[PDB]
RNA sequence: CUUUUACUUUGAAAAAAUUAGAGUGUUCAAAGCAGGCGUAUUGCUCGAAUAUAUUAGCAUGGAAUAAUAGAAUAGACGUU
């Protein structure tokens, strides 16, 4: 098939990932049916505190729909087909600098194309099935900076455990300090 | 080709008399621009200041304060 479902050209970790995708449409019917056209960019490993990895997907963009359609299954077959591993879903979003003064016009920025936006989206798609409820942020005497993130108290089992990892994955990408809370 | 301002530094350019002020015994002082010594038998000299003198304008170092300007139907450098 699979090099296909890679969306670049190169490639070491991806082709096993492509393989395990072209394996579920091979093995599971119900699963080809949705999965067949769902293309991706590249992957990035990222380490977490207690030994345990985390499997960093990056999305073309459009299907974030496609992908959300069958995530809450897809991951579960993948977490088994890869160990330790945390598989995630997030999009690659064309951030931009602010126009300086000697700068330029180009055309704009389209708000949602700004550092915080993207960082808000990075949110929605670090968790996903839970839905964000409530945000909160700290400011400590060493200008800390800490987001509390508020969660809904329903489906946090989809995955809890993750969590220890989540904090990290939102750290390499950004250089930040993230926490959660289950409210009662 | 080098946005612009105010503000501030200095510095000059600046009329003396006045005003402040150094000298100096008009006998003192108010003054004044004088006086001082010798071989006072025939020649020597010290000076006659500084400073204030603002408001406008120049030249000037400051770059805090307070304004203002560059680029959001697109500009900035350019090796092509």
């Amino acid at each position: 098939p699979q090099a296909k479902i890679l969306s670049q050209a190169p490639t070491e970790l991806e082709l096993q990932v492509a393989q395990a995708f072209v394996e579920l449409e091979n093995s599971s019917p119900e699963l080809k049916a949705e999965l067949r056209p769902l293309q991706f960019k590249s992957i990035r490993e990222i380490d977490v505190a207690g030994g345990k990895k985390a499997l960093a997907i990056f999305v073309p963009v459009p299907s974030l729909a496609g992908f959300h359609k069958v995530q809450t299954k897809l991951t579960r077959e993948l977490e088994k087909k890869f160990q330790d591993r945390h598989v995630i879903f997030l999009a690659e979003r064309r951030i931009l600098p602010k126009p300086s003064r000697t700068s330029r016009q180009v055309q704009k920025r389209p708000r949602s194309r700004t550092l915080t936006a993207v960082h808000d989206k990075i949110l929605e798609d670090l968790v996903f099935p839970t839905e964000i409820v409530g945000k909160r942020v700290r400011y400590l005497v060493g200008g800390n900076k800490i987001q509390k993130v508020l969660l809904d108290s329903k489906d946090v089992q989809q995955i809890d455990y993750k969590l220890e990892s989540f904090q990290a994955v939102y750290n390499k990408l950004t250089g930040k300090q993230i926490v959660f809370e289950i409210p009662s």
